[PDB]
């Protein structure tokens, strides 16, 4: 009985443990003068749901194409209507039984016709820079080979197959393969030919590969140069010319350049060079820099550096894994403009042309191999490819192609073996191969905490506490004394930290202080640079970002893919504005008396000569003084005290007490740079003269009683509820206490540790904080002064089925135009639920006004949001925004938009203006309620109801990073307590 | 400063700790010849949202009514559009701060005008049999008093206030009050005047109260009679006449009737009697019965009884707490028709007229006081009213009114203090008062396990295991030796068990066997008799039941209120059909050789004379023999062997081996009874001659191969999937393994005990059993016989991100008209997920046919559903139902409708008929998929898709009662295992 199933041969190849077949040896991506023809453009595309039904109808010949339609290449083909994107975090979307593939496996047949001139003969090749996940290539019906390693390059010799004139290239691409088991990155599954397809002629006496070695001797200032060149795998004679350095040398010999300017992220000096043979010349950019590890420190050019990094995925909200070059250049400029100096290519090699941009603009790069077996962890790592000898050749090939393609770029300061691939023999083989091939770059890999096969100790999301212990070299020892000795001598890097999902991240400052304090700490890379939002249109035709589950996924991880510092279209989130400030390379501490400021140069190589230091005094009326001050260049890691012009201090001394004024000192770019224009702000510091506490109004107005209402100055109260129904003519629909906010993404993550691991959001729902009720205890008027009186409204707030509550007393007073409101909160009973203490999100008030708000103005921190453990980027000053701009457009709507540290606020309700003053309070204004905010899964779900929701908080809790990593730090928690705060209110015109 | 809040006086009264004021002393509900006028009818009604806004506009006078509309009385006013029903189980719908009430407190003003003739003068009263929760009564503007105790009666003297001719009765009713804290029953919150309002004249020289004492001496056969009568609280002269017993005695003296026929639920003998004074006569029904506890047994009339009970709430799907009398009589008849003999009035006194019906039809009643403080448990019982001295008078009053109203009814065999009210001094006071007032009835209360203040040990939902230990008197001792000694001498009752929520209850038989084995076990009362469904109309105007959350409740407990043996309209659920069989009072064990049957009379007092014993032999063709057999009366608790006519045994011996035949012996009512007609089935037993195993067809037909399809006899296979696409012309859309079902209500409850307490449904979702995927491993044909061949299809079933799976091999064979299918299941890897073993719901197959099914016929158990731990009521036989009737109309759609123990089945698909045969399998047929079933929250969500979903299960797990109480018993669990089963298929005409 023979087999009767269909497509067994294709499936067998997809289940292969080996790398691609028939490809040329892996080499560097090189700029060559050899003729080249990009086959990018409109191809023909046919999709089948599985290998067994994929036609075998001679389509590769390009004749009588049945069912082929136009598709752009490069492309992620679910982004163009063929199937749909699917997002999983850790879980595989298919049964875990390596190397087998599911029956539902989209098969994409690609085909293009192109013309090959005489310059592509007798020798040429076809280059595929990326195919997810398994490709089979035919040229004029002849099989060239297959591709494995979705983000790795492949080249196929077409000599003797490429015909002069017309040619037909056919590529069958399977979404899933055995390789899928080693490409389990937390991102969208997106098959397709998503990177360049190039025809390249290979003239005789040419250059196939080049290995640049450009060291730097920081003591002598010498450059140490050796440029290797090869052809057919053999070292060849070639001449290297570096005009700027006045040298001409042979390829293969090490020379010593007397004086070079070293390359660094701060100063990305690049020397143009060319290596050429008889038939081919290659253009190179050489950055002289040496990487070393000594005294448990990661050093470049003799100096410990601080990594100010982000994890960079490759994503585009409409093109998937295809990132247009202009978007790449733009986002890298945006990175530099926010003081970022390092990038981790999470978790695969980037587009080949990315690295030249990193060399030029200046980033310390961690270039990561395309390897991740995260989905095997849930089974105790059973069958993990990283430890299965059958996968050794496949994984070594991945590392080899990774190293070879990018080995020439100065920006690459570390090789990374992969991400969350467990531990295993194959990872060790990948390390041995890299160390032997390129000893000039340390090896990184977080998955093996013993650090046996790496040169740096890496972790992800380690708490601030553990980072401090590691920074001091006092973390607990490894069981193996030899391995422990090796790891204690390593510097420490956080390859991922301060998870930037939604509102947040909190606790960035605590990490940064440790980075600066402890030399063993190399820094960290934020997770993540961008959100993987995919643009989606509503039924009405309105755009919004979609995430996991929005594309019919059976298995998905929701909005975990939107966890970035910028949105998919590179619009900054508030977290990026705080991050920029946190990692600012200069520290400016303005003296309290405004006589000067302390300036610390936190850079590693550059002085302060590139910066202009400017000062401005601003008051309510506007700018009162300002200018520039000359600062003798401060060396890196040194500091000085800079005197400010006497007019500034004199101005401060002359300010009448209680008048607010802000002195801001800024360090800006004196001249244009490659990544920003002159005047771009790099660092800043402030000193504030705080406005005096607000004086309560005199209680001279009395309480006028009627059957259904009480009136006190401009306030009309409902006698049935005791709450105001009108203030200065502004209708007040509701006023009450608040202890809860719409859970953030962090609030939805588990609070690991302790007997309670419910997410904070669940603790809140269980405790009833989202559904508070208020009982009126009494209302009474009391003698004020000169015939006036105060109005005290006693209430108790609690929730259904709970015995705990808070007594809340509102004491109202007015002089005729200013209303004084004193709120006093007292706990009644122990706030415990399901055996665990309840925590509060805030202690504040909610004013629901019966009219819309057009404009919100305030004095405090701004312009963007700030919570207790965030808001570093929000500076003191006066701000004014239309209501819509107070909000934050997170993909999943959640708590956001609070302005902490506010002293005064003004809401423009049509013709009238409501002014709120008081001791420091957080300010939030929205056109929709908190329940609408919490219920909303996407932004279109938010709809204005014609009201104004004003939140005035006496206290807030932090936002932390509980979605992944540490929760809110102790000092930012908000446990139930008694509280009393005063406000003044006033309506105008 | 005086108070300025509104409505403080009304709120203060609602927060009162005391019982109602101004009411006459509690007394018995008595049938009197005194004139009476029912004020039931169309009243005028106005609703306000709270006390502070409830108008004080002289409405009580009935003049210039502003905002009053017609409302029927009695009524639950949310059932008539005023507000909405709200359902909570344990949680209070308001903040727990007794005795305070929330600001949102619906206030219902009721008013009616009526005419009072001269017969209601000079003395009369107004009687209110129920007001939820706090009423204030005015007559002609004069305040009569207030009412507390929502299900208790209140009477107010109107002498001197009632005017001849026209009168105006006004009643203000607040939904919530301090009383709400002691009326936290698991049911709908439904305010209103929901029971009779009656005007009763009180002529002089009348009778106010009567206390019947009717004992029975089982040794002598004597009745022990004393009828007490009182007026104005004083014993009065009155004559008692019991014509049937030929006696005339004075009220107040104990007499000894020489020979009476005793009262019991089995024989509810009632003697008509009248006690009369000069101005009034009262009609009574006297049942002579004595209740005693000895030898740790609950005995009536000298015999231990077995309680076959249900917990009876008062609910109506359209009228709320108002249960029309015809519905009461109907449902009680339905109870008797299902062998029920006991009722617990959970958790409050019923309508006063309920008790006469219980006396007449025959039920052992546990009459329960209106008391439940369950919502205080979550706070450790802090502030529990049951232990707060301030509530003593209120709780004693509740018990007093409970006892006094119903003290004369023979059906009441126990007083219950309340339900889930914790422990406390006030419960002890309620016990002391009852014992002193009426020592003739034992006291019940489950809330105090020490049983200090009760006469029986009661528990709810104790496992079968613990019930067995208690039945043997070997449960662990109480810490207090004196209390332990007292409790060990008590009989044991399960006041609630086998929670009948949704599909279920399972494990009933295991309880019943213990009840029969151990005399200390009194029996049990199922929770619950009825579902509290409330009829709701869809947008299209289609009716369906709603539950918690369907009425906009902020806080609710979902479908926990639909947990009954019948639906709200008293349609039986399958659980009632099984319950009837489980509690059948006779046991019939039919001999294997069909020569006779063993008959055990399980009754306590009656013999078998009331029953006719009938037998029938049925085969495929129909009835072959049948008739009646005479049985000499068997005494209660005795047994005999009854010979059957020789024709039956002879018929059995002559049956050709393999021919199915069923002998059923039934005990039916020989004559009409008060609760059913002659021929009503009470008990039954069966003996089955099983049809032989099905012979696989000869594999003489070969496999015909084509590019895209394989054909084997009448089966067309898809060569790409290996699955059949057509059988005998019937389109087969899908065929695959099943391990999962739409979770039942029990599957959604926590599996208490052990480290894993996730509900089974959650264990299933986490494990991916609901989203299985199948990979084709191979297809091959193999030599059969005489040129034919078998077709083997090798597959592996698993789920995304899981390493465990099952290998499934389908071996097909056919002779031309009969198809043989052998399925073999083998585990691949350990089925563990999140550190806990995965369990399966079933091991079976799902046939998705591309045509609708009109009729389903089968031989096995029926007619209704049966699962491993249920189906007691499903008997062996041949059954046929239209597809719609195979389903079970549970309010929340869930797994149901499986017919376990099936040997053959026939689906009528239009003109064709699909016949399935095989060894025992469970059968299910539906017009919608399991995912549609699981996603459906209400029945309208189920919609046919034009297909047929046929489920053939080799194994099923039990359903248990995990929603509340024990889960599936060990012997009914389904752990992953290897399995192999054979089926035969055949399509006709
Ligand atoms: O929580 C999972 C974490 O694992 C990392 O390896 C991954 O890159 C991110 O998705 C991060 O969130
Ligand atoms: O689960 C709670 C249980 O508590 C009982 O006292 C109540 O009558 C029922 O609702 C039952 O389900
Ligand atoms: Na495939
Ligand atoms: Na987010
Ligand atoms: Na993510
Ligand atoms: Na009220
Ligand atoms: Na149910
Ligand atoms: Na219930």
């Amino acid at each position: 009985g023979r087999s009767l199933e269909l497509g067994a041969a294709d499936i067998q190849d997809l289940e292969s443990f080996e790398a691609g077949r028939g490809a040329l040896p892996a080499r560097a991506y090189l700029q060559s003068d050899a003729p080249r023809l990009s086959l990018n453009g409109e191809w023909q595309f046919r999709l089948s749901p599985g290998s067994r039904v994929a036609p075998d109808d001679g389509w590769q010949l390009g004749e009588a194409l049945n069912g082929f339609e136009s598709l752009p290449v490069p492309s992620s083909w679910p982004m163009h209507g063929h199937g749909a994107p699917a997002y999983t975090n850790v879980q595989f979307p298919f049964a875990v039984e390596p190397p087998h593939v599911p029956e539902a496996n989209p098969i994409g047949d690609h085909l293009v016709v192109f013309e090959a001139g005489p310059e592509f003969f007798p020798h040429a090749l076809l280059r595929f820079d990326g195919i997810e996940s398994a490709g089979t290539v035919w040229l004029n019906g002849v099989e060239l080979g297959t591709t494995r390693g979705s983000r790795l390059a492949h080249e196929f010799d077409v000599s003797g197959i490429l015909e002069q004139g017309e040619n037909t290239l056919a590529v069958r691409v399977a979404q899933f393969s055995a390789a899928s088991y080693v490409e389990d990155q937390d991102m969208w599954w997106l098959p397709g030919i998503f990177r360049d397809v190039t025809l390249q002629a290979r003239p005789a006496a040419g250059i196939d590969d080049v290995f640049v070695h450009a060291g730097y001797d920081h003591i002598t200032g010498e450059g140490i140069l050796k440029v290797e060149a090869s052809r057919g795998g053999q070292a060849i004679d070639a001449v290297v010319r570096v005009p700027e350095l006045a040298l001409e040398l042979a390829a293969g010999t090490e020379v010593r350049v007397p004086a070079v300017e070293p390359w660094s992220a701060e100063v990305p000096k690049l020397y143009e060079a060319a290596v050429s043979a008889a038939g081919e010349s290659v253009a190179l950019q050489i950055g002289f820099r040496s990487i070393a590890i000594e005294d448990a420190q990661f050093k470049v050019n003799g100096r410990r550096i601080l990594l100010r990094g982000v994890n960079r995925h490759e994503h585009h909200p409409r093109l998937g894994r295809v990132v247009p070059r202009d978007v790449v250049e733009a986002e890298l400029r945006l990175m530099k403009q926010h003081n970022i100096n390092a990038i981790r290519t999470s978790h695969y090699p980037p587009h080949p042309q990315f690295l030249a941009l990193a060399d030029q603009l200046g980033f310390y790069v961690v270039l990561e191999c395309d390897l991740e077996t995260h989905g095997f962890e849930s089974a105790g790592w059973a069958q993990n490819p990283s430890d299965d000898p059958q996968w050794e050749d496949a994984l070594v090939d991945r590392m080899r192609r990774t190293v070879e393609r990018d080995k020439n770029h100065a920006s690459v300061v570390m090789w990374s073996l992969g991400n969350e691939a467990g531990t295993g023999r194959n990872l060790a083989a990948m390390s041995r191969w890299t160390k032997d091939r390129d000893p000039s770059r340390p090896i990184h890999y977080e998955g093996d905490w013993s650090s046996e096969h790496v040169d740096v100790y890496s972790r992800m999301y380690a708490s601030q506490a553990e980072t401090a212990l590691i920074g001091q070299g006092i973390e607990p020892a490894l069981n193996d004394a030899a391995l422990d000795a090796r790891r204690r001598a390593m510097p420490f890097v956080l390859c991922e930290y301060v998870h930037a999902m939604g509102n947040g991240p909190g606790g960035m400052s605590e990490y940064q202080a440790l980075f600066e304090k402890y030399p063993r700490l190399m820094g960290g890379f934020v997770w993540e640079w961008l959100e993987h939002g995919i643009t989606v249109s509503t039924a009405d035709g309105v755009d919004h970002y979609g995430y996991g589950g929005d594309f019919g996924e059976e298995v998905h991880d929701g909005n975990f893919v939107t966890d970035g510092l910028v949105d998919a279209d590179r619009r900054p989130r508030p977290g990026l504005l705080d991050f920029k400030k946190v990692i600012e390379p200069l520290r400016i501490d303005v003296a309290r008396d405004w006589t000067g400021f302390t300036l610390r140069n936190g850079q590693d190589f550059a002085d302060t000569s590139a910066f202009s230091f400017r000062y401005e005094v601003e008051a309510d009326g506007g700018a009162l003084d300002g200018g520039t001050v000359d600062v003798a260049p401060v060396a890196p890691q040194s500091e000085t005290v800079v005197e400010l012009p006497g007019s500034v201090a004199a101005l401060a001394a002359g300010l009448s007490d209680g008048r607010p004024a802000v002195l801001t000192v800024r360090a800006v770019l004196g001249a244009d740079s490659a990544w920003a224009d002159a005047g771009h702000e790099v660092a800043w510091g402030q000193s504030v003269r705080e406005p005096g506490a607000p004086v309560p109004p005199a209680p001279v107005e009395p309480v006028q009683v009627q059957d259904s209402e009480l009136t006190l100055g401009p306030v009309v109260f409902s006698r049935a509820t005791g709450m105001p129904t009108s203030i200065g003519g502004v209708p007040v629909e509701k006023l009450g206490l608040t202890l809860w906010w719409a859970p953030t993404d962090n609030d939805l993550g588990r609070e690991w540790g302790g007997a309670d691991e419910r997410p904070l959001a669940t603790q809140w729902k269980d405790a009833g904080l989202n559904r508070l009720h208020t009982r009126l205890l009494g209302i009474s008027a009391n003698p004020g002064q000169d015939g006036g009186e105060t109005l005290t409204v006693r209430t108790r707030v609690s929730a259904a089925d709970k015995q705990y509550g808070v007594l809340v007393d509102y004491t109202w007073s007015t002089d005729g135009e200013t209303v004084g409101l004193r709120t006093q909160v007292r706990r009644d009973g122990t706030w415990v639920n399901r055996g665990f203490e309840v925590e509060w999100a805030r202690i504040g008030l909610e004013f629901v006004l019966g009219e819309e708000t057009e404009l919100v103005s305030w004095f405090g921190q701004g312009p963007h949001q700030s919570y207790p453990d965030t808001g570093q980027g929000a500076r003191a000053g006066w701000f004014s925004l239309p209501l819509a701009k107070m909000d934050v457009e997170y993909v999943r709507p959640q708590e956001c938009g609070a302005r902490s540290g506010s002293r005064s606020a003004a809401l423009q309700l049509g013709g009238r203006t409501l002014e709120i003053c008081g001791d420091p309070f957080a300010l939030t204004v929205r056109p929709y309620s908190q329940d609408v905010l919490d219920a909303a899964a996407h932004r279109p779900d938010l709809k204005a109801d014609g009201r104004t929701y004003l939140y005035v908080d006496h206290a807030l809790r932090g936002v932390g990073t509980a979605a992944c990593g540490p929760g809110v730090l102790e000092q930012y928690r908000l446990k139930p307590r008694d509280a009393d705060f005063i406000l003044t209110l006033k309506v105008r015109s």
